[PDB]
């Protein structure tokens, strides 16, 4: 019994933080196998971030401008080269540490786990999701870039997200471990804002799901909807759409309790419409939408309350 | 910016998790030098729990009936004594991945990061308190017990916690490291209930502080107060006592953001009598008791491990 938010244990990848100085300019970078990898805006001055032309940057400088340092270790740049929005620093030293790991891109709604750090150091690990408008509500002060999101399914690290920017709202911007950056971002210093915010719709429904699991039902009511009329009311909340994807994927948790999808889908429109009530579902009194169908499947009993 | 709740980096208590097999039972054990401490009700049949006599268990076995496993290797016990409601199995081998480690027995309102185990396998890490009531609100299954609770201070782990059980209400119990319990609980099948909960009022006021230094003032008032008229308010809100130790522990934050510790109780009493108004604070409609004003600095600052 319980449901937390909870993260994947990070060792895996605290073996892996390195710290990454350029000139003036210190972050972190990811030491996995003989490569470093870190945002490439660690070439940059303050006075190049409006306007940075990376590729002029990067052919002033010279394997021996990069000080990559692994705990107390000075590692050895042997090579260097761009990939999109990261830096690729080849080093002389395989990691001992390496896990078994993949790149992948995630869709908003995936949650991951990030480990925050500072010089090469970890100091907190959290869990988050790609918010529907591609940025992440993290928690990260200055020198937290280069810092990664990631998942453990099983024994296999799965890298996710490395972590570039702040934008004006507090929220967080970056790039899969390939460069190429979540959203229509760019790392530039240029005036850029997120888009309007949406709750993930499919990830309130499993939490809902997750809920009834765990022995509460006073939401249930005796109604269903169809799909387009439960959009038609989710969106007039800033609810994403909830496609037939969606509901094929809630379809183990829907067999588990005995709930149907759009009987479900009916119970969160009553919420939407009603609030709480002074009740709390999970001892939460908000609608919690940063938990996938698949955390909820790997945190709650195979037997339902 | 961002206020998340954090937890500390898992990977040196990772590295001293094990399977403690005895019988038909299969639980997780630390590994820590050459001891592995886990939670005494190993030895215990689901008939023995009803009224177990550990001692009279524990001289039928010998070393051989304990199965201890690291990872894919077989450890070799070569003693067992028991301390409190903890077993301690003497191994032949130090663990190698043995961190600089302290046991510390803490108080409610401490915070605490859980590595949730099963079968000597990390799956998860989150971020909890110890309840006033002496329970911890955790998220887990069967095959969880001796999963195990710690604070990272500098270099070395503190162990605080190890799970034994779950009770009717879905909170948990477990003991500190020298296996005492923390609350009035007994290792057996037997009606045990917490006590009635509180809220850690120094908690939500750290919490509050947190909200101030990224940006929501919403709450904030002109008004100060007494901390005899703020604990008479909060006595009847089923908050706990606010003491002078706790107002001095404030001082800090107090000073960072212009708001006396009397001033924030102000703020916290409107939100006690006429509630949040619809409005969220750090993304939150409940006030938020399981930060203490350590993490909140901590977190506010980078404090790396
Ligand atoms: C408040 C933000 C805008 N920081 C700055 O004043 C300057 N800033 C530096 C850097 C950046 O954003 N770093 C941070 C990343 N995460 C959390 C931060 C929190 C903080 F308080 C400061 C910095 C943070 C950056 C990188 C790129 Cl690719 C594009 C632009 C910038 C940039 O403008
Ligand atoms: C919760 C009860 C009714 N479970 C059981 O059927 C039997 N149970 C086993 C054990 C215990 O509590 N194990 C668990 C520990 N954490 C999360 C659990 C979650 C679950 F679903 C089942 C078990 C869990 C235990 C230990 C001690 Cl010291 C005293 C009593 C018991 C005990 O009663
Ligand atoms: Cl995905």
């Amino acid at each position: 019994s319980g449901f937390r938010k909870m993260a994947f244990p990070s060792g895996k990848v605290e073996g892996c933080m390195v710290q990454v100085t350029c000139g003036t300019t210190t972050l972190n970078g990811l030491w996995l196998d003989d490569v470093v990898y870190c945002p490439r805006h660690v070439i940059c001055t303050s006075e190049d971030m409006l306007n940075p032309n990376y590729e002029d940057l990067l052919i002033r400088k010279s394997n021996h401008n990069f000080l990559v340092q692994a705990g107390n270790v000075q590692l050895r740049v042997i090579g260097h080269s761009m990939q999109n929005c990261v830096l690729k620093l080849k080093v002389d030293t395989a990691n001992p540490k390496t896990p078994k790991y993949k790149f992948v891109r995630i869709q908003p709604g995936q949650t991951f786990s990030v480990l925050a750090c500072y010089n090469g150091s970890p100091s907190g690990v959290y869990q988050c999701a790609m918010r529907p408008n591609f940025t992440i509500k993290g928690s990260f002060l200055n020198g937290s870039c280069g810092s990664v999101g990631f998942n453990i399914d099983y024994d296999c690290v799965s890298f996710c997200y490395m972590h570039h920017m702040e934008l004006p709202t507090g929220v967080h911007a970056g790039t899969d471990l390939e460069g190429n950056f979540y959203g229509p971002f760019v790392d530039r210093q240029t005036a850029q804002a997120a888009g309007t915010d949406t709750t993930i719709t499919v990830n309130v429904l499993a939490w809902l799901y997750a809920a009834v699991i765990n022995g509460d039902r006073w939401f249930l009511n005796r109604f269903t909807t169809t799909l387009n009329d439960f959009n038609l009311v989710a969106m007039k909340y800033n609810y994403e759409p909830l496609t037939q994807d969606h509901v094929d994927i809630l379809g183990p948790l829907s067999a588990q309790t005995g709930i149907a999808v759009l009987d479900m889908c009916a119970s969160l429109k009553e919420l939407l419409q009603n609030g709480m009530n002074g009740r709390t579902i999970l001892g939460s009194a908000l609608l919690e939408d940063e938990f996938t169908p698949f955390d909820v499947v790997r945190q709650c009993s195979g037997v339902t309350f």
